[PDB]
């Protein structure tokens, strides 16, 4: 519920710290048990190429995970994103 | 069931015919109502800036859904992928 949305804010807020990252496009969690797995997509520069992006989402992964000790799983991959778009979702 | 299990490997043989799709990693799809909503990532090259990973991504959009009407819907985004990669699934 908005215990989910909280965590999944608290996700957001946490991955937009990360160098690199121009907001979060898509977010989904649960939970298996009493951990929490999560998938997230970010945007980042266009002009990066693919392993800055996917180094990023690294980045991200460790931030994110150290952050909150409930998840143990956070997939994290990327998508463009330029600076004024608003053709993509955000949060 | 295999049906599923069918047109995800007639999703995954349609898009690695697309170029620049260097296998598919992840791929989730399932109906909704008649319709099928199906979700992927493929891999590029790390050395593709992300803007030609996204248009990449975007043929792989047109050439799956052209070749299998039945998706209403197909989210398609990227990860890096060397060529002797073992680091990350295929199918």
């Amino acid at each position: 519920g908005s215990h989910m949305e909280a965590v999944q804010n608290r996700i957001v807020e946490a991955a937009e710290r990360v160098p690199g990252v121009r907001g979060v496009i898509h977010l989904r969690a649960r939970y298996v048990g009493q951990d929490i797995w999560a998938d997230m997509i970010i945007g980042v520069d266009p002009e990066n190429t693919v392993e800055q992006a996917e180094e990023i989402c690294e980045a991200v992964q460790a931030a994110v995970c150290g952050k909150i000790r409930r998840i143990e799983s956070l997939h994290v991959s990327a998508e463009a994103r330029e600076i004024g778009d608003t053709t993509k979702p955000s949060f």
